């Protein structure tokens, strides 16, 4: 999966294993939540296709973010999305699956620096907009979370397991974006 | 309730209406939310003490972000406290109840430079520590969500209605801490 580059990104996060239990701790992520985000991955596993096709009539159904992905004539880079769309499928399972260490924390720092100026649109070689607006990158906080969670409600566990599903998703994004917001912060306020 | 200053921050917001709009957009928060998240208020408007309390025990809980009411002697400020606590409850009832106009933004603007450095311990004339990590602030989003939801499920509504209530208040809290973030970001990546 090209561009891919997790375990081999090999410049070094700016944030520590102390820095994420803390943050953990900001959003109310535990051990029990370990268990049950596990557990999204054996449920959202087989779906992932059909997830990222309501993924992408969100996105592809407004202009101003599909803006993201065009090229400069302000078309949609073809190619940009195919590409993208093979490594955020990843992202999906990588979440459920990746115990949340060092490693982790290294791509948490790369998948930020490539929504923003510093690596975006490097990745595919690609040309299109130049910074992604952070104010965007938290706002999907919340469609990638509510609409995560139809899709938990299938594979036929118990409502209370749903719950504790989805909960544990809100709480990864949310951790996840928070990261993200490193290169996008002045040194010194994040 | 002293140094809230809601409509007369008049120093003016570096987003616009239009920004609001396309951000209502990216947190799916639509015109159904509006209706949803004032019915909130008539039933969060009594309980909004206890709320104080439930949310006041997750902050007083943990050191590191007592941490961010603390006097330099590494002591929690009492007067700190009490103060935005009256604040804090204010914007409850206002996330509930202004409609997000011009003045609005400009207090979206307000708070949170507040939590910033450039303005942050100068509403209470207050020394302490002298920014909050944004890396907060965004993780915040999900205790502030979460936690708000056991007491949508009181005043006697029928559970579709508490989900609708929630759910605009989930995209309401994320809406906020995105707009936030502007004194955090590098000029130009907003
Ligand atoms: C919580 C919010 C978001 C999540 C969880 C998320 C997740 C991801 C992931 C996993 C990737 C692939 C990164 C990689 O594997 O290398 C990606 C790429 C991308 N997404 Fe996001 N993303 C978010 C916000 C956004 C927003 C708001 C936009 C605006 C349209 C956006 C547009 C893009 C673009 C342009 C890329 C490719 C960046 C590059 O390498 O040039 N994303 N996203
Ligand atoms: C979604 C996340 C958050 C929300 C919704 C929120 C909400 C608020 C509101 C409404 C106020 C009063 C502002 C005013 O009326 O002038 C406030 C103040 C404050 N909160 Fe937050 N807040 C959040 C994050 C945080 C975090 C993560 C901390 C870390 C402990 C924190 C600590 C403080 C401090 C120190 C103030 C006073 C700032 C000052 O004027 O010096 N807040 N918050």
């Amino acid at each position: 999966i090209p561009g891919y580059t997790y375990g081999e990104t090999e410049n070094r996060a700016p944030f520590n294993l102390e820095d994420l239990k803390l943050l953990k701790e900001a959003v109310m992520f535990t051990a029990e939540d370990e268990e049950y985000i596990q557990k999204a991955g054996e449920v959202l596993e087989d779906q992932v296709e059909e997830i990222l096709d309501t993924w992408w009539g969100f996105v592809g159904s407004h202009p101003h973010l599909l803006y993201y992905f065009t090229s400069p004539d302000g078309t949609p880079n073809e190619k940009y999305l195919a590409a993208v769309r093979k490594r955020f499928s990843r992202w999906i399972l990588d979440t459920s699956n990746r115990s949340y260490d060092q490693a982790w924390l290294d791509y948490q720092y790369e998948i930020g620096l490539r929504h923003h100026r510093t690596k975006k649109n490097q990745t595919d070689n690609v040309e299109s907009v130049p910074n992604i607006g952070y104010r965007y990158l938290v706002a999907f906080i919340y469609p990638i979370t509510a609409t995560m969670k139809p899709f938990l409600a299938r594979k036929g566990h118990t409502p209370e397991e749903v719950e504790k599903m989805y909960q544990a998703w809100f709480k990864a994004t949310t951790l996840q974006v928070a990261l993200w917001s490193y290169p996008y912060v002045k040194y010194g306020d994040f």
